[PDB]
């Protein structure tokens, strides 16, 4: 059964709700994002019409088979009118193709849904400039204070700059990153521009990339790995042992390999500055964990909710335990107190 949280009242409208079968009364479903946690339940059987950005529409119909009659991708930052009522989806700041949405219910409430977001004051000046809203969903995957990390900007500085130096002082040094979902392209992107290579990966990854809309993508990414020394893996081989096997496949043409694994925030932030960052090492193999978020910390979201003043806030992450609930519940009144609405 679907909860509460990814209803919208007032409408036939869910939000990130395909992993409960037929829900009663839902005339339209829609997708904020391509991340499992959240598209749970959808395949090439599903016949409801699914809402969603054009990215978000390209990955359904051509890695989870979705025929395309009930696919309804619609432009960013455009009044669209959906079984009735106005809505719009605005960049979330997240993983490619990933959105909020406004929802202009009929008796005159606005809602706004932020799906997965990286909160920014560019958001300041969007389309949410111009007017009210009475109910946030809120991504609080990072409500708590201890929830600090980098720009992405300063992160992927300290990536490009670690690699360029080890293959500058060894020619014959692989670089490996870690993947599981789509986001974080910027990591590989743009070490494997510093290294002037293009990106290996199998045919499976380069056919979700293939699904991005990223400009000169046929220029960045290839499948035939002896050409590049930018290599893609998924993240559960990024380890000593899953490296060592996949340097053994490379043909003698590497002596040495540097990893990366972009994580979410982890508790080194809590003492280690991004400049200081060292990596794990055995033998001819280092990987460094790296702490490039897609999700707000926790001084972003404050400042995005203390510009936008929401009359009421349902948050959508952390939701599964008192001690979580009553946690976020005490900061929103902080910072309601704090900014006066
Ligand atoms: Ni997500």
């Amino acid at each position: 059964t679907c909860p509460f949280y990814k209803k919208i009242p007032g409408t036939g409208f869910t939000v990130d709700a395909f992993q409960y079968g037929v829900v009663e009364g839902c005339t339209a479903y829609f997708l904020t994002h391509f991340h499992s946690d959240h598209y749970a339940g959808l395949s090439k059987h599903f016949t409801f019409p699914v809402y969603c950005s054009e990215i978000t529409g390209n990955l359904l119909k051509n890695k989870l088979h979705v025929q395309e009659q009930y696919i309804h991708p619609l432009p960013l930052d455009t009044e669209c009118i959906v079984n009735g009522v106005k809505v719009v989806l605005l960049d979330a700041n997240h993983c490619p193709g990933a959105v909020m949405i406004l929802f202009y219910l009929p008796n005159g409430t606005v809602i706004l849904h932020t799906g997965d977001f990286r909160a920014d004051p560019s958001m300041e000046r969007s389309l949410l400039a111009d007017q009210k809203v009475h109910m946030l969903y809120l991504d609080t995957t990072y409500c708590s204070p201890e929830y600090t990390f980098p720009s992405q900007q300063e992160v992927i500085r300290f990536a490009i700059n670690t690699a360029f130096e080890a293959v500058t002082l060894n020619p014959h040094a692989l670089v490996v990153c870690g993947t599981y979902s789509i986001g974080k392209e910027k990591v590989f992107l743009a070490i494997a521009d510093v290294l002037g290579s293009k990106v290996g990966m199998s045919q499976e990854k380069y056919k979700t990339l293939q699904c991005l809309n990223i400009p000169e993508i046929n220029s960045l990414i290839t499948t035939d790995m002896c050409s590049s020394l930018v290599h893609l893996l998924p993240m559960m081989q990024i380890n000593f042992k899953g490296l060592q096997s996949h340097l053994k496949k490379c043909g003698g043409k590497y002596n040495q390999i540097l990893a990366f694994r972009p994580t979410g925030w982890t508790h080194s932030n809590k003492f280690t500055r991004i400049a200081d960052v060292i990596p794990q090492t055995k033998g001819n193999i280092s990987i460094y964990g790296i702490p490039y978020s897609e999700h707000s910390s926790y001084l972003e979201m404050k400042r995005f909710v203390q510009w936008l003043k929401p009359q009421k806030i349902i948050p959508t992450v952390n939701v599964g335990t008192w001690k979580s609930r009553s946690t976020m519940e005490k900061y929103f009144r902080e910072w309601k107190l704090e900014a006066g609405y």
